[PDB]
């Protein structure tokens, strides 16, 4: 590995490592990676000028129309995959969008979260982000394409699977070490042929772009061996769904301001509206932590995802969870996201609406320490504890009409997005599902 | 001929052979429910009354058992449409007691009589016509169900004209046996979709016969080797079933809906029997819409009616006024499917329409345009609210409802409603193969 | 078995058992359509009329229901050919009423009668007699029709001889069973291929009986395990289905096209209609080949006509006269197949020719040559223009056509159009397996 | 139909109804259904001397030895067979069974039943008996063997099936009704494809000999027609069992001596003590009511089965259940036994423990009108409330130790049926269920 600063640095290490094509990346606004393939002798023009290209690719499958625009091309996120063609060596490379009049196109995921960024520096924080991955590895079919088909049937943290999936498991963490990614821990999660990474504690936007990277690469990795990987939040009934647990923590001075040695859980003030301004805003941007149909089925009682909206030091079921460690690993964790989420606009707006906790003094109210999931609807109409959406559908609903996600979204990323949802949903309600004939076509 | 006491029914038990008697009765859901009683024992049946387990009415919600005693009526003995080897079948009805001597209240078919109470007291009774929509498909090499096709014809097609021709006819052949006087049978829209309209009569002899309908046709078709399917919707991309439910009301001899001095020859008092069904639609469309795969059948495309409004002209409205007038003017309501139990969604759609009359609840001018071609502003600007989009919706809508609690009486309404809600929470856990086909790639 | 007055069907329905009426209609676009009335009902019919959704006549392009009435002729009271257990099943037309009491003028039947109206006005009446070509297939496995032959015999060949040989006959005795007077039948030139003339007679009740063939031999084949098709080319590289119509115009009981006194015998009249004829085909071909696949059939080299031409010599001219005279005199119009609407193909061949008599329009000189040996630059010189080539061709000519739209009327000439341009719109986007095979490995 | 009497009525009866075979009926210790063919010429002979036969065929599986005895033919026991075969008419007849001295056989469990009743008539009583019998309708496989599959998917009180199963479920109840078994209701019960037929409540000698014979025609007749009709306990995993529901009450000088119109629950003092008496004996005998390993699949918690000892009148989930009818149709239903268990036994035991009651006065305690299922092991432990045996060896061990069993069964009865039942879950204990392979094979 190296770290490249300048156009100098990149064009060096394309000779000196014989990379032969570029890969572009960036993200439409669902979420769907998006690249194009650059040969390294273009590579020195495209730094000069920029790469003209096709921006309507941004606005998903709701594009009307072309739109010509420009990437800028960032030496400093030049990074060589971790699989060597024959041909030679290949590497991505990230940029910044523009308008043909020179202004930023901010229908741009990152420009978003850029903008988020620069939210925080004006109240003087920093966000680092540390996410928890869970995904599936499923075998494939005769003809090579996914299933649901298991690998293993191994539970929480089991040593599985043991047979050729255990050098293909293997095979994903020595590829993103062989990256940088700097991996906190790798395990098997609760379902079967369900696994977990842990991305290292570090700064929000390069965490995203690493999130992005992190698809593909396993995905193309497990290819390679004969095997399927699933980000799916619920790919299998009667079992745990994956889900992308968001730890987080705002920095000042060097400084973690969530910590205060002298509060009783040592927390600070500013944790606490941080806290706030998350659980006040969480419903109206779960269509973007949770952002597909599948997503409500693991956000159902009982497997570990959490479907109501409290905050707790204790257990985990909470919708928001503090970890025991303290000092400047202080960090609070948001659990409903799942990783069909676009990272560049689900850590903005957590940021965001955190930012609005602190800025307009947000308080939390009290902790709930007790499983809510024990609750009555009473006994949770009595402390007020409300439910996040229960569908895509509702998610929209209460997307359309706030006012907090169009701001910090924009005009055209905001629209776009519900837009594409909207038809999303729209195809999925009239479906006739196979569960619809087994319990209806012999009764009626 | 017609019934009217228990010799009447002895007789023709010892005059057509008949050895079998099955009762008929729904639940709080609209599943038929029946048990068979030997023929030799009928006579201290309409003597003492039957003996059954009551909680077989509250549904699949039954944790308890409950004795409650069926008292025969006569006049709804009828015999079977079929003639098996050693003696003939034939169905009865009758009012459901308990044990201290008072009608159980949970009972539909009381329900329904209560609501008929109601009219009385005003001095109405109501006369309804429904409209039977059901699919015809095969079965598959052991016999079961399939929605595997029959015929590829359309609206009022000649077909099928293969062995399925037979088996039409012999449904239509079956219910002229039993005394139904339909008034007319054809294709539907979709393939293999058919239709049989009913007489227009009273509601409680009409309600009765809808029950005994879908039974005799699924037991014609079965032995014949075809599915008579009443899904809501079985099939994506065609048209669903719907029951449409023609109503009238008589003031003894005359129907209250005709006004020959009006423009449109309507009454006001048809006018507030509108308004009232329009004011309380929404409260009670999972009556009329039990199951989940109902809510696949209102979706915009395929002329089920999605919004709330009345119409003369055209027909897509989820009230229709058809041409008729005098004696067979009604109106038409076309968001039932006949999954509905006929007993509550009559029962709620009279006390509706009671309601508007009693309250002087004003229609509105009718929408003469195409709501469907109409986008979501002109909708708001025209004050044009949608159907529930899903059983849940529609299950929240009757919770708070304080119409639809009287009408049914306090334990159909609870029975009924967390039946529904257990539906739908297994319904919503479900992982479909359509967001396999969607995101297992994509994702 | 001649019937009259109401009386007479009603005695007959009792004596011969009918316990099933299905009226007979055709929507816009020549699709038969039907619903049943138990016979117990009939009596009531005569009197009254019978209520029924008037958008069924407007093909698949409806959205809106219309109540229309349909008064029942009682002199198209028929008995089927088919004998089910419960009892006999017979059809009856009639016209279509809007409830303001006007006919409707949608009904293609209706269309028909005013052409027969305006001949009466100059003192004629018509006369067809329709040859109508059918393939008789195999069914599959699972009783679906396909294209799998029966026989692989020729023109006029004695075949089939296996149990083919029987479902022919069937289907020839129960034509005649109902009182058809067919004249001849025979085998036709593809495989599998059979012809069926009809008795020449008056054009309405000729009509009428082409829609009752289709769909009688499609019920006895398929009782039988074959599958009768209309399709005019359901087969590449042989014989298409032709509907030859051969029509004759009658005042004061003699022929108008016979003059005993003139070179070939034929009238200056017949010389007129014809005119009208050619001058119009191309505007209404839409109507007499109104499907896609029609144009499959009106390719160069098989015995369907593609150039508009008269001749008494040739075969291969859209117009042919037979070399019958005296009151047989007739002339033969050859492009129609058997998917067109008989009542709309009649009515416009009578106006067609109606107007070449009225406006004295000479044909021009017979073209006794074959056509198809000629060049292009040829026919250019003579005049000799082609029919449309395809669907799309056939409704851009008929869309602007003076002619069509007044003889049709501007609501079915609306509405035919409107179902045919969406049909042809979802045909010109499909990527048909001959390009796959033509083009996958060559670009 | 008519009633025979004397041996001259059947003899009668043969000639003028062409009856060709007479077949015996009687059970084994276990509940086994046993017969043989005497051809009709031979008959006049076996009322004069009575049939020699091999009465080791009553011992069940566990016979040592044969053993000679005589069956003596009862004449009021004749009663024909409700198929109508072309070569002749057929009929079966019962009756007792007498070792070569001359005694009567205590082994037959009908015996057993019948000293039941003389205890009955030294207290001047009388029992009546009206069970509810369920069973499932399967289809036969390609080979005519059982299977499970499922006929139809029908409901309790559905009117189901509606195909050709219409005619076999319409048949069973066409040829009851034609041997004169008077049928009190049959309906669809729980379970996809379960059915119950409620016998006329009559004489417990003659509903037992009835129960029996119900079995074997009910197969028969299913059989014929495609069908197989069976009366498994808990054939099918997560629907409902079947069991036979036993009404009763005793009748003294005409009257029932349940029925108490002064009483506030009308019961008279009699019931109240004969409750007692089957509460306080229940777990000894349920190895008889419920005699198999599969009937303690369908003794656990959840699906309509008693498992806790317990009595009331309100709801039926109870062990011993009230119905509302007073007056002589006063009874008490006992819900724990299944269809498996030998009527003769499992009725002579309900008798002798309710007569037990009555004789040593024994108080039932306060009835439980709420749902035991909705309680702790606390609560249940603080209102003392009990469960039935667990498994056929916790059953088996309660039986073995109870001197009341043994002095109403027999000392030959009693250590026969055990002795069976032993090497039945001995058997049963050794094998290696294919739930063990799913749940281990993998994790171990
Ligand atoms: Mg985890
Ligand atoms: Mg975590
Ligand atoms: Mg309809
Ligand atoms: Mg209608
Ligand atoms: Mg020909
Ligand atoms: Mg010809
Ligand atoms: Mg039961
Ligand atoms: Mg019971």
């Amino acid at each position: 590995m190296k770290k490249c600063t300048t156009k100098e640095d990149v064009l060096e290490a394309v000779k000196e490592r014989d990379v032969k094509f570029i890969r572009t990346q960036f993200t439409d606004t669902l979420g769907i990676i998006k690249s194009w393939a650059i040969p390294a002798e273009q590579l020195e023009e495209a730094f000069e000028n920029g790469v003209m290209f096709d921006g309507s690719s941004i606005q998903g499958f709701t594009r009307i129309e072309e739109s010509d625009m420009k990437l800028a091309l960032d030496p400093s996120t030049f990074r060589i995959l971790p699989w060597r063609p024959a041909t030679g060596a290949v590497a991505r490379i990230l940029g910044d969008v523009y308008l043909p009049d020179g202004n930023p196109f901010k229908g741009d995921p990152r420009y978003v979260l850029k903008t988020a960024i620069k939210e925080a520096e004006k109240m003087g924080f920093s966000m680092n982000v540390g996410p928890e991955l869970e995904f599936f590895l499923f075998k494939l079919d005769a003809n090579g394409n996914p299933t649901t088909e298991l690998t293993d049937q191994g539970g929480y943290f089991d040593f599985a699977p043991l047979d050729l999936g255990q050098d293909v498991r293997r095979d994903i963490d020595y590829a993103l070490e062989h990256m940088g990614f700097q991996i906190e821990a790798s395990h098997h999660e609760v379902a079967p042929s369900q696994h977990e990474i842990d991305f290292r504690f570090g700064d929000v936007l390069c965490t995203a772009d690493n999130v992005v990277t992190f698809k593909y690469v396993v995905k193309s990795i497990a290819y390679h061996k004969g095997y399927y990987a699933s980000f799916m939040p619920k790919p299998l009934f009667g079992v745990n769904g994956s889900g992308m647990h968001s730890n987080q923590s705002l920095f000042k001075d060097g400084k973690n301001v969530f910590y205060d040695p002298d509060t009783p859980t040592k927390l600070s003030q500013d944790a606490m509206y941080y806290i706030g301004g998350l659980l006040k805003h969480i419903r109206e941007f779960t269509a973007v932590t949770n952002p597909v149909v599948n997503s409500y089925k693991r956000l159902v009682p009982g497997y570990e995802a959490p479907v109501y909206i409290s905050w707790s030091a204790q257990n985990r079921s909470s919708l928001i969870r503090i970890p025991a460690t303290r000092g400047n690993g202080t960090r609070i964790e948001l659990r409903c996201p799942d990783p069909a989420c676009n990272p560049y606009l689900a850590f903005a707006l957590m940021l965001r609406a955190g930012l609005e906790g602190i800025k307009n003094k947000i308080d939390p109210g009290e902790p709930t320490n007790v499983n809510i999931f024990h609750l009555s609807d009473k006994e949770r109409e009595e402390r007020g504890i409300r439910s996040l959406p229960a569908d895509l559908k509702e998610a929209i609903d209460e997307m359309k009409g706030s006012k907090f996600v169009k701001e910090a979204l924009g005009e055209h990323v905001f629209s776009h997005y519900l837009c594409a949802k909207e038809m999303e949903w729209d195809e999925y309600k009239a479906v006739v599902h196979p569960w619809e004939l087994s319990r209806y076509l012999s009764m009626l």
